[PDB]
């Protein structure tokens, strides 16, 4: 019932400069949620793929467009803001709250995140899903995606 | 030039606040002192967290901090911010609403340091001039002709 979704998370920190690419791991845990979402026929955005894991990135410039503009189509915004912190990830969150749009964000269990991403709990049309594993998210993010879209249009701070 | 009523100004807290005494140092106090004194002499009201929340010894809370933040910004005629050397992620926040919301944008960028591609990627994508910096009397004599030119689109 869900039409498409934004995926976001830490790129620059996952890419390894030996490499130039995110490594098969980190790859992994944002394939599990792309298929999560594309086996239902979901649209999903997410750079990462777009941009080969590391390996074709866009200019920055493009970048931001065609991220602002994949978040501004989505249904729903669900993203990793990341430990250490991701500052795209981060710029995208107040992107996604600024616009209204129904958000899941997917924190480490027992991690601390910023005060201004924990503070949007109850004040954007947000739902923050602790997690600790991979498998954890992917059984728990149909019910949140489900609540935030749900919730779309009532007003909030 | 336009005129300036009021700025939002943005950088790293957390990271700067000294976990041995709860609050940040001297040297960066000052820093952002400078800049609300630059502001204020010159009729502009100034917007500060780190004033506010006295420099780590008053914090709001995080649902508190996050309301007046985004409200602040909402009000201000220019967003004017630090994003941090390590990324300050409340100030990327803030640079994701600000920009969001096409509010003229002077983002102050440490000279020879690496800034995020979604930070300078907004250089030409949204209303913003980033000011490269070795001091803070170089941001001092430069902000004003930023905020201008912003101000005007
Ligand atoms: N080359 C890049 C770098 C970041 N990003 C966007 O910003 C986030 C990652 O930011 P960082 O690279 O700062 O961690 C992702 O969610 C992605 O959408 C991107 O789309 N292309
Ligand atoms: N207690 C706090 C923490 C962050 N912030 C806001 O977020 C930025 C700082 O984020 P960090 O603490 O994550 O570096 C500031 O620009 C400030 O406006 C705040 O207003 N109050």
């Amino acid at each position: 019932a869900v039409g498409s979704v934004f995926l976001g998370g830490p790129f620059r920190q996952l890419v390894d400069p030996r490499t130039g690419v995110m490594s098969s791991g980190d790859q992994n845990v944002f394939s599990r949620l792309i298929e999560h979402f594309e086996s239902r026929g979901t649209t999903v955005y997410n750079a990462h793929r777009r941009e080969a894991w590391g390996a074709e990135f866009l200019s920055p410039a493009e970048a931001t467009r065609l991220d602002h503009d994949e978040i501004k189509a989505a249904d729903v915004f669900v993203a990793f803001p990341g430990v250490p912190a991701s500052p795209g990830t981060h710029v995208e969150i107040g992107w996604a709250s600024g616009m209204g749009k129904p958000m899941v964000l997917l924190l480490e269990r027992d991690e601390d995140y910023a005060f201004l991403v924990t503070g949007l709990e109850s004040q954007a049309n947000v739902e923050i899903l602790r997690f600790s594993g991979t498998e954890e998210i992917v059984e728990r993010l149909d019910g949140a995606v489900a609540r935030v879209l749900g919730r779309a249009g009532e007003p909030t701070v």
